[PDB]
């Protein structure tokens, strides 16, 4: 019911009991205080309006799915669609003050992969990892999500721009459903706790949701402020990040970017729609070059559009670089 918080947890690996079992980085700060893990979300008049963008360094996200400070964003994918690689890029190329990762329901080797990744990370000195392996009970797995949230909430009250990752909301939902055997709706209460405080910092949250052969993922689609969809089709095609920008949305998009940006984004999204229409025409074998000038114009832009959407996972792009690239693509 209470947990460790503080700068002394930066670089530490926290188990579902709130104890430090490993370290991926050592910090000079030893600040350790204790806060309740269950805490009420901020009432609406303490919450600020999401106005400032949360830059991620990922081109398609920063251009067409621009995240905001205090926003809650879902990552819908079917493992393995590169959900872990996408969150690695989100931690690498964003500019948050502090990163809090919560690995819920991972089987056991998976957690060691991320701790090894944090050991060689640029952001190692600003990360806190909370984990709950598949061997822990369901009670411990739900406490993992709330320990991670409470750790992020303390940094937000200190004024820090925090980024919280919950992987995954689905295995967290299984654990809550399993706990329900003891004689369902703690999920929304958690998913409200992020946000930007008028009197403090912010928590920008990323929740992963595992898809494939969910009925209630449509309601968690209804509670968040946008969702990023990783298409198994595009991953097999060889395009990473395999984000389907046409099936993704950031509901705060028009509030966090200027009009210059809105016009460029709208033009790119229709260019993508025309590209997909031409893909259906090509697969039908009814496309012959020189027959239709508009189809030839769109065809010759397929390559530059694919080049803009792709991104080396070791590379990050500033906002100016992103808008410059998408501008040349629309020309």
């Amino acid at each position: 019911l209470h947990t460790q918080v503080g700068r002394g947890l930066l670089g530490a690996v926290v188990n579902p009991l709130g104890e430090v079992t490993d370290k991926f980085a050592v910090t000079d700060n030893s600040e350790i205080l204790y806060r309740p893990v269950d805490n009420a979300p901020p009432l609406y008049s303490e919450r600020a309006a999401i106005e400032k963008p949360f830059l991620t360094g990922i081109k398609v996200i920063d251009s067409l799915l621009t995240c905001g400070e205090g926003q809650r964003m879902g990552i819908f994918a079917s493992a393995g669609c590169g959900k872990t690689f996408l969150m690695n890029m989100l931690i690498e190329h964003s500019g948050a003050d502090i990163y809090v990762i919560g690995l819920i329901g991972e089987r056991g080797r998976e957690v060691t992969e991320t701790v090894d990744y944090l050991k060689n990370s640029e952001k190692k000195s600003r990360c806190v990892l909370v984990y709950a392996t598949s061997d822990y009970s369901s009670v411990d797995r739900c406490n993992a999500a709330y320990i991670a949230t409470a750790i992020a909430e303390f940094f937000r009250t200190e004024g820090h721009k925090v980024a919280l990752f919950i992987d995954s909301l689905t295995r967290y939902a299984r654990a809550l459903r399993d706990v329900a055997l003891a004689a369902f709706d703690s999920l929304p209460r958690l998913l409200r706790r992020p946000g930007k405080l008028k009197a403090g910092g912010s928590i920008t949250a990323f929740y992963t949701v595992l898809l494939e052969d969910d009925p209630l993922a449509e309601e968690v689609r209804s509670i968040l402020d946008g969702h990023i969809y990783l298409s198994r089709n595009l991953a097999q095609k060889g395009q990473f990040p395999a984000i389907d920008s046409l099936k993704s949305i950031s509901r705060v998009f028009t509030q966090v970017v200027d009009e210059k940006h809105r016009i460029m984004a709208a033009a790119f999204r229709e260019l993508l729609s025309e590209i997909e229409e031409l893909r259906t025409i090509i697969d039908f074998g009814e496309y012959k070059p020189g027959e239709n000038a508009s189809q030839d114009k769109i065809y010759n832009k397929i390559s530059v559009v694919e080049s803009f959407l792709k991104q080396d996972y070791r590379l990050g792009f500033t906002y100016e670089q992103t808008m410059e690239l998408i501008g040349e693509t629309i020309r």
